[PDB]
């Protein structure tokens, strides 16, 4: 699955819709590609490329027979006017009838386009702007979607990546453990560092910070390939710290550090392993599958390190 959420799919445009708080008849298939319609995307667009062009209900239906292969009869026409754009008109996500003509409000000469509110924020999705962007069309929405939307996020961890840039994380599987990774790890032994990846352990949200990879750091990825769960950049030491939340699917072996050195060789930065666990206990079954060349990492003992193996460490008695 996608460890890029920037990208426009139905899949994450359906995410999306449920983000921004509405009920799953608004973040269904049919919804997904009329949002893809009116923003204007194609298979490879990412949400930053999204306009706001104006179209009526065949247009939509044309656009999603076209790119996203999810043709419609003419007799769905109603379906997407009534089952989806009505809700989104009324929550102030799309504008009826933008060239404001003179028509019925239930004609299918209507044409749509998205709000502002709704474009800002659509842009912004799957990077650190999103949060702020949605506050700006819930304060116009339904009180329904505004509190579906609150409560969905009240349900989640929050992890602070950096200034005003909040992470929502499930509280399931190793997400408090990834939390803390990003607020009490990351402090203490890279501080300043930037999250260029962390990923939902249980779920599909990412962070994927493509162009400092890409332009930055000269690397591209399997757009479903497997990921650390967190990377941090360092910059000031040019490292690239690669941290794993080690779940049942475990750690970094000497297979996955061979991989994981492979798929993250640049010359911009030099690579750091961290296996991070709840605490020593937890380490204790992984322990023989650690790669060497690699630390570990425990939650509860917050301050020390385990680091697997170098001449960094032989150095003569000082007496």
């Amino acid at each position: 699955n996608d460890i890029d959420e920037t990208a426009a799919t139905i899949d994450t445009a359906r995410a999306l819709l449920k983000s921004f708080g509405f009920e799953a008849q608004r973040h269904n298939v049919r919804s997904a590609v009329t949002l893809l319609a009116l923003a204007g995307l194609k298979p490879g667009d990412h949400w930053a490329d999204s306009t706001t062009p104006r179209l009526g209900v065949q247009k939509i239906m044309d656009w999603s027979g076209a790119y996203w292969a999810k043709p419609y009869a003419t007799g769905s026409r109603e379906d997407f006017r009534k089952k989806t754009l009505r809700q989104w008109v009324d929550n102030g996500f799309a504008v009826l009838n933008p060239d404001n003509l003179n028509i019925a409000t239930n004609s299918q000469l209507n044409e749509y386009c998205l709000s502002d509110e709704a474009a800002q924020a659509i842009r912004s999705y799957g990077t650190d702007a999103f949060e702020s962007a949605l506050v700006d069309f819930l304060s116009k929405a339904s009180d329904t979607v505004r509190a579906r939307a609150e409560a969905l996020r009240a349900a989640m961890i929050s992890v602070d990546l950096a200034d005003g840039d909040e992470f929502l994380l499930s509280p399931a599987g190793q997400n408090p453990l990834l939390k803390k990774m990003v607020e009490e790890f990351m402090p203490r032994f890279a501080p300043g560092a930037k999250v260029l990846y962390i990923g939902d352990t249980r779920g599909k949200h990412t962070r994927f910070e493509k162009r400092i990879f890409e332009e930055t750091l000269g690397l591209t990825f399997d757009p479903h390939g497997r990921m650390p769960d967190l990377v941090l950049h360092d910059k000031v030491r040019k490292w690239l710290f690669l941290m794993e939340a080690v779940k049942s699917k475990g750690p970094f072996d000497e297979e996955r550090h061979r991989t994981l050195r492979e798929l993250f060789a640049t010359p911009v930065a030099g690579l750091v392993f961290v296996n991070c666990f709840e605490n020593r206990e937890a380490m204790r079954q992984w322990l023989p599958e650690l790669a060497w060349e690699t630390e570990a990492w425990v939650a509860d003992d917050p301050d020390h390190l385990i680091h697997l193996n170098g001449s960094r460490f032989l150095g003569p008695y000082e007496r």
